[PDB]
C-alpha cells in the first residue's frame, strides 16, 4: 500500500481546465490553462496575459469535451482575468483555500497544459511567499514554489494535498525559456477578491489608502531610528485622504494588516489594491517605537479607469470604467487622432445603454457584444442631451 | 527516523547498467542505460535508439563491474531493443509490475547514467498517461513523469516506491536538451510483450486488427451523434480481416480493451501493435449509441519487415522477416544497386542455415553472426533449388 | 492535517545568511549564500569561489539584517571558505549531520539565494555519492541531489529531514546555466575538518600519506588479479613517507578508510586531504587477495603553501604558510618582477608581527588587516636579523 496524489486528483483535475486562444493586433495563437471557480455559472479563472486580445476563447475539459467561453473581466494589473463558459453543463468547481495560512515548506501541486501536451500535473513545495519585483508596477504577492512550471501552465492550478486552490501560476524565471525550478503563483486570497468584483461588476473598483511609501530595508531604519528591518515606510500621507483621517503621518512603519504581518509594501500594496472600496480593514504602526492601531476604510482611486480596446477589441484611445453604483460606464479619457474619437466618442460620456437593452456596468455592455451584432448602437448622455453612437 | 528511498532502492539499483556503444554509418560513441530483465540469461532492455548501429557494445554495472553484450532484438517503431550480456555473473533483475494500474499523481523513481557520471536516482510523480504524438510512426503510449532525465537516462528505469519497472524512459521534452520537469516512459507491460518475442524469435511478429481510423474528438463526436469524447474511430475495415470477421464495421467508436478503457487511437495501435498474432483479445465498440462487445483474434500484417543493415550491420537494400515458425528467415523486398544484391541476395530467398549451424529465425542467425566469422556462408533456398551465398 | 517541512525549516532558515560581493581584478560583483556555523561568534561557512578576491563583504540575515563580514580562511582546493559577521548579534547557527551516514535515496532540502530572489527552499533527494571529476584538481567527494540548484545557491545549505547540515551546495551541471535536475554539494564531514582549522590557523594544513595512485577499474584489477572492481591503486609509495613507514607496498588496493568503504582514489584523497596533520587513522588494504590493517599517522605535505593576493588583496608572486605552531608566517617561494617583490618580500622570511601587533598564523595576521590601516609595518626576519617592511 503506497502513499500517493492519484485519490486527491480524481477529484480536483476536472477543475482544470485548458484555453485556446485565436486573437489580433495580423493574426496570432496562444494557450494556457483555466481553473472552474462556479460550476453552475461556468466560471474560470486565468491569466489575463492569455486571454488578453482575445478574439475567440474555447474551453476544453479533462475529459475531451470543448466549449466556447466569453470574457467577463480582466486586469493587467494583478494578471488575472475572468471568462466565462458558455452553456455550462455538468461542471467541477474547486474548492479555494485559504492562502494566508501558507507556509514555506508546504507541499504543492501544480497542473496545467504544458506545450499543448494536454492536463499535466507536477509536484514540489512552498519555496517562498509575497515574492515580487517581476513588475514594479503591477500588483504581486507570489507564492514561489520547484514544482514544475512551463509555457501552457499559465492560469493552471495550483493546490496543497488536500486539493484545494492555494494559487493561480502566473510566472517562471527562465533564462532558457524552460523551467529551472522557480514559479510564481497568485495567491488565492488575491484571486478570491479579484474574480469577486469581476462577476458583479465586470471590473474592479480599486480602493486607497492614499499614501506614499517605500521598501523598509535595515539601513533606511538605522537612519529612522527603527526596530524592525521590513515593512512599508510612509513617505507621505495625502490630504482628505483615508490614511490621513485615521491618523497616519509621515514617517510611520506599517507592520501588520488585519492581525496580519507583513512582509513588505510591495506586498501591503498588492493586499489593499485587491480589496473593493468601503472596506473597512485595520493597520499595525509604529511610530517613534511604539506601536499604534487604526482603523480604516478604503476610498475611491485614480487608478479605475481601463482602455477601450479592452472591450471593443480594436478601439484605441479612450479610458472608461463603471461610474457610481449601476449607473452605467463613463468614460474617463479621450486621447486625439485614435479610433475611438473617430465615431464620436468624447470623454465625460455616460453609456446609459446599448440597442435597447439598459447597462449599469461593464459586465452588461459586455453582454451585448458577446451577441455580436452588426451594428452596435451606444445610448450615451452628454451633459443634460441624450445621443447615440452607431458602429459598423 | 526519517522516511526514505535508500532501502527499496539498495535492493533494486543493482538491476540498472548502464550501456556504452560504439558504431558507425564514419565513427560515433553514445551511451545510455539499461535494466537488467532475466539475471540467469543476462536480458537486458534498453532503448533502440541508444544502441542502433552499434559494433561494439559494453554493459557496467552498479559494482564497476564489466561485460560485454551482444544484440539480441530490437524494434525501432516502438524504439525497445533487447541485448544479452555476455558470460553473465551473479546478476540481479528486476521485477516488472503492472502498467495499467498506474494512476496520474502516483510517485515514481528514475535510474539511469545521466552525461556519463554514473547511476543516478531522481524523483518525481506520474504527470500523465497515454501520451503519444512525438512520432506519429511509432508506437507510443508514454507514461509522463516530473522526475528529472536527461541525456543518458535513456533505456534506463522507471520504478514505483516498491522498486517495481513500471516503464522506460526514453525521452524528453527540452528546448535546450536539458530537463525542464517533463519526460517519457515506455509502460512495463509493453516491454514485457515486446521482449519476450525478441528472446524467442530475434524480432517482433506484428499482428493486425486490420482497421483504420483516427481520434475521437469532441467535434467529430458532434457529427457522427456519439457521446464520447475520446475513443478509437474506425474510418473502414479491411475485407478478410479478423475485425471484419468480428463483426466491426465503420462508424464505430472503440471504447475499451480488454475491459480497460480507452485513452486514444494512438494508444489502442500501441497497445495490439505490441501483442503477438494469434492472441485472443475482445473489445469495446459503441455503434448508434449502443454498447456492443466482440471477440476477435489478431492476424498476420505487412509490418513485420525489418532492414538488412540492422543484422548485418552495413549490408543495406533488403528487408527481411522470419517465415512462418521457424522456417528461416525469409527476405521480403529488395532493393537495387545496393550493398546486399551485389553479392546475390534476392528477394523470395529463404536463409536454411549459416556455416552449417542451422537458422530458424534471426535469433539463431544473430547468434552466428556474434561468433564474427571471417567469412559468411548463407545456405538460401531460390525455388526447389537450394544455394550458398559467401561473405568476405 | 498534512505532512510538511515547515515546521523544520523555521528553526533552520534563520541559520541560513545571503552574502553580496564587490572585489576586483576592473570592479565586480557577485552573490551567493552561506551558513552560521557558530552563533556567537559569528563563523559563516560558503564557497571560495563566491567570496574570491573581495574587497567587501556583507551579509543579510532571514529576517532583514544587514552585518559587515571579514575573511577568516580560504581554501581554493576544496573550494571551502570561511567568514566571520562583525559584531554578531542574535544569531541562530545550524547543527551538523554526520555526511559518512548518508544513504542515495535520503531526502534533501537546499536553501539559498538564486538570482537575488532572497532565501528560497527547494526539496529533492540524494542522486549519488563520492561524485568527482569536475576538477581534477581540487579534492571533490560530492553528494549529488535533484533539489533544484541555481546561480546564487552556492554556499548554501543542503540538510536532511531533521534541519541537519549534510552539505554544502557548490556547483550544478548545466548547459544552459540553468538547474536540469543534477547538483553537487560538499559532504559535511569535509567542512566540518576544513573550518575548524581554518578558526585556528587561518588555513589548513595539509596532510599526506605519500603514495602514487589512481582509480582501480575493472580492467586493471583483471591485469592484476584483483577482486575488486573499485578503491585506490598504489602505483607507488614515497620514500620517508607515513605510508612507507606503515608497511605499504605498491601494487596495493585501498578498500576502506577507518572502517568506512571506499569509493574511489579520488574520494580517498579528498578524504585525508581535509584531516589535520598528525591524525591518526587506519586503512583497509588488499595485496595477494589477502586483507591487511595498517596504522598510519599524517605528515607534512607541499601543499601548504598560498598566494599572497589572497591575503593583501592584490600582491601577486609571493606564496606562505603558517610555520611549525604558531611561530609566523613564512614565505615558500617568491616570483621575480612581482608587486611582492616590488617592497623587499624575499622568500625565507618570517612574519613575527605586524604593527607592533604579534603575529602567530595567518588568523592574526589577516586580523590586523581587518582594522585596515593606511600603512602596514611588517617585523619579518631574515637570517639571524631583524628588519622591517613598510606598505602604503
Amino acid at each position: 500500500q503506497m502513499p500517493s496524489l492519484a485519490p486527491m486528483l480524481e477529484k480536483v483535475m476536472p477543475s482544470v481546465v485548458s484555453i485556446n486562444v485565436e486573437g489580433s493586433t495580423q493574426k496570432f495563437m496562444a494557450l494556457g490553462s483555466g481553473v472552474i471557480i462556479d460550476a453552475d455559472k461556468g466560471y474560470v479563472v486565468t491569466n489575463n496575459h492569455v486571454v488578453d486580445n482575445a478574439t475567440v476563447i474555447k474551453v476544453q475539459l479533462s475529459d475531451g469535451r470543448k466549449f466556447d467561453a466569453k470574457m467577463v473581466g480582466k486586469d493587467p494589473r494583478s494578471d488575472i482575468a475572468l471568462i466565462q463558459i458558455q452553456n455550462p453543463k455538468n461542471l467541477t468547481a474547486i474548492k479555494m483555500a485559504d492562502s494566508d495560512a501558507l507556509r514555506v515548506g508546504d507541499y504543492t501541486v501544480a497542473i496545467g497544459n504544458p506545450f499543448g501536451l494536454g492536463e499535466t500535473v507536477t509536484s514540489g513545495i512552498v519555496s517562498a511567499l509575497g515574492r515580487s519585483g517581476l513588475n514594479a508596477e503591477n500588483y504581486e504577492n507570489f507564492i514561489q514554489t520547484d514544482a514544475a512550471i512551463n509555457r501552457g501552465n499559465a492560469g493552471g492550478a495550483l493546490v496543497n494535498l488536500n486539493g484545494e486552490l492555494i494559487g493561480i501560476n502566473t510566472a517562471i524565471l527562465a533564462p532558457d525559456g524552460g523551467n529551472i525550478g522557480i514559479g510564481f503563483a497568485i495567491p488565492s486570497n488575491m484571486v478570491k477578491n479579484l474574480t469577486s468584483q469581476m462577476v458583479e461588476y465586470g471590473q474592479v473598483k480599486r480602493g486607497e489608502l492614499g499614501i506614499m511609501g517605500t521598501e523598509l530595508n535595515s539601513e533606511l531604519a538605522k537612519a529612522m531610528k527603527v526596530d524592525a528591518q521590513r515593512g512599508a515606510f510612509v513617505s507621505q500621507v495625502l490630504p482628505n485622504s483615508s490614511a490621513a483621517k485615521a491618523g497616519i503621518k509621515a514617517g510611520d512603519v506599517i507592520t501588520s494588516l488585519n492581525g496580519k504581518p507583513i512582509s513588505s509594501f510591495a506586498a501591503l500594496r498588492a493586499q489593499v489594491g485587491t480589496m473593493p472600496v468601503g472596506s473597512k480593514l485595520t493597520l499595525g504602526l509604529l511610530r517613534d517605537g511604539k506601536q499604534v492601531n487604526v482603523n480604516l476604510e478604503l476610498q475611491q482611486s485614480s487608478q479605475n479607469q481601463v482602455d477601450s480596446s479592452s472591450i471593443f477589441n480594436g478601439i484605441e484611445g479612450a479610458e472608461m470604467s463603471n461610474k457610481g453604483k449601476d449607473q452605467g460606464v463613463v468614460v474617463n479619457n479621450v486621447k486625439t487622432g485614435t479610433p475611438a474619437a473617430q465615431i464620436g466618442l468624447k470623454k465625460g460620456d455616460v453609456i446609459i445603454g446599448a440597442n435597447q437593452q439598459a447597462v449599469k456596468n461593464i459586465a452588461e455592455l459586455r453582454k451585448v457584444l458577446d451577441s455580436k451584432p452588426s451594428v452596435l448602437a451606444l445610448n450615451i448622455q452628454r451633459g443634460d442631451s441624450t445621443i447615440y453612437l452607431l458602429m459598423q
